């Protein structure tokens, strides 16, 4: 849909800029109980109540990347990708979650083999330590990130990070402690659509015996205390001049719904609760003012020693960006009371503006609307407000819908011109943002592979490479992957 002169070229970007693709462990690996790996929260979730995954599926196999990793690397290599973002499975390294439980030599060997193979193919590993797959042994012991002591999860996570640094840090120069913290907390413990599926009594989820106005914030502050300890560890013993550590935030761009100053206020509260929640702690050592004023006692306080450790705890940062929303003011009044942690923004997040028209063209699935300007907005915030740190777009993509009711022919799934156009426009926005002074240094397409998309299961294909599950998870390059190959190698 873009004109030939508006199509991004690789020479639009500095030679040290990084293009890559991304996955996560639970979503692609399979081999859930093989070679000494312990159960995760998502394993027990999918399997004690398969009715809570939309299509009744799980990731026992996924894309079978534990066995098929050589082909993943082959595909990355063919496409000329500079880098690959994958995560390490906590229960695969440490089946009981703990130093007690001991290190699983086969887990270590897997990621060691993946890493060496990527590097010998000139592909830089960007390693996410944790992508939502908490060892089930830790969930039963103390609730995982719901840990009320705010110490046990912190120590256990830190030791896991230690193991990763100790076994992979010679070769891995780019670490991310967490990925998508706002989605993990808000969806797992707020709406409870994600494992372990907890929400306030009354709401529709597997375990409605939590608190959607509190538990997301509890899990969130444990995440922050854990990243701060791991970075503290990393800086003391493992940081070298050419290595970097950070974390990756999910963020939906925010635009004022109408012309009123109230909606500008709503917009700012929405950036704050989505981006600011986890960003502002790692930048300055505390949550956004707005969240503290609105969540109040539901948002725990950091101790002074914790603030020091948190502030400046990154060398780089990731942004996971898919879409944007219009933010519309809600007043404080006796006519309104927050139900979900995200309602503490006092702003409704609308797809359609005042003219009835969507913010951008719909990309196929329930929630992605194409709005590359919001990516630009986000980058200008990071630039002008939060010190312009080194930024990677660690996720960007769309999901093609493919279900029993409405199956997607393989020819149409491979002819993914919607995805291709979406990717091109967003890469073009990075060009525009760099020119404006953004310190963005790379871009990762979300989903190297069609994979298990959490609640959506296999109903959404986010891959630039198709995975044929009817066969033996055979990979086929889509048009998007073919364009990326041309782009990277020209
Ligand atoms: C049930 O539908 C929803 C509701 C809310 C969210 C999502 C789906 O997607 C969430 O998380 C993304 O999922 C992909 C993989 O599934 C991750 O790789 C990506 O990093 C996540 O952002 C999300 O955006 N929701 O809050």
């Amino acid at each position: 849909m873009l004109s030939p002169s508006e199509i991004p070229q690789r020479d639009w970007f500095p030679s040290d800029f990084t293009f890559g693709a991304a996955t996560s462990a639970y979503q692609i690996e399979g081999a859930w109980n093989e070679d000494g790996k312990g159960e995760s929260n998502w394993d027990h979730f999918c399997h004690n109540h398969p009715e809570r995954i939309l299509d009744g599926s799980n990731s026992d196999i996924g894309a079978n990347s534990y066995h098929m990793y050589k082909t993943d690397v082959r595909l990355l290599k063919e496409m000329g990708m500079d880098a690959y973002r994958f995560s390490i499975s906590w229960p695969r390294i440490l089946p009981k979650g703990t130093k007690e439980g001991g290190i699983n030599p086969d887990g270590i060997k897997y990621y060691r083999n993946l890493i060496n193979l990527l590097l010998e193919n000139g592909i830089e590993p960007y390693v996410t330590i944790f992508h939502w797959d908490v060892p089930q042994a830790l969930e039963e012991k103390y609730g995982g990130f719901l840990d009320k002591s705010h110490k046990s999860i912190v120590e256990d996570y830190t030791y896991f990070a230690k193991v990763c640094f100790d076994n992979f840090g010679d070769k891995v120069k780019n670490w991310l402690t967490f990925n998508d913290p706002q989605t993990f907390t808000s969806v797992s413990y707020g709406t409870g659509v994600f494992a372990p599926g907890r929400c306030s009594p009354g709401l529709d989820c597997a375990y409605p015996t939590g608190n959607s106005l509190v538990e997301p914030y509890t899990a969130g502050h444990n995440i922050l205390l854990a990243h701060a300890e791991a970075v503290d560890l990393y800086n003391k013993h493992y940081k070298r001049d050419d290595t970097r550590i950070g974390l990756a935030f999910d963020v939906m761009g925010r635009v004022p719904y109408g012309t009123s100053f109230l909606d500008k206020q709503a917009e700012e509260r929405s950036w704050d609760i989505n981006l600011g929640w986890f960003l502002e702690p790692v930048v300055r050592g505390d949550y956004p003012f707005s969240m503290r004023s609105l969540a109040r006692e539901r948002l725990p306080f950091f101790k002074d020693e914790q603030k020091e450790k948190l502030a400046g705890s990154y060398n780089m940062l990731g942004l996971n960006y898919y879409t944007s929303r219009f933010s519309k003011n809600i007043d404080i009044s006796p006519n309104y009371s927050p139900v979900l942690n995200t309602d503490d923004a006092y702003a409704s997040q609308e797809v359609n503006g005042p003219d009835g028209k969507p913010i951008g063209p719909p990309m196929g699935n329930p929630w992605i609307y194409m709005y590359p300007e919001g990516l630009k907005d986000l980058l200008m915030i990071m630039k002008n407000k939060y010190g312009n740190p080194p930024i990677y777009i660690t996720e960007n993509g769309i999901g093609d819908v493919d279900t029993k009711e409405t199956p997607l022919p393989m020819e149409a799934a491979l002819n993914d011109y919607k995805r291709l156009d979406y990717i091109q426009r967003h890469i073009a926005t990075l060009k525009e943002s760099i020119d404006l002074g953004s310190n963005v240094q790379g871009y990762f397409a979300w989903s190297l592979l069609d994979n298990f998309e959490w609640f959506a299961g296999f109903t959404e294909r986010y891959g630039i490479v198709y995975v044929d599950r009817n066969n033996n998870c055979t990979r086929y390059m889509k048009e998007s992957a073919k364009w990326l190959k041309e782009f990277n190698t020209a």
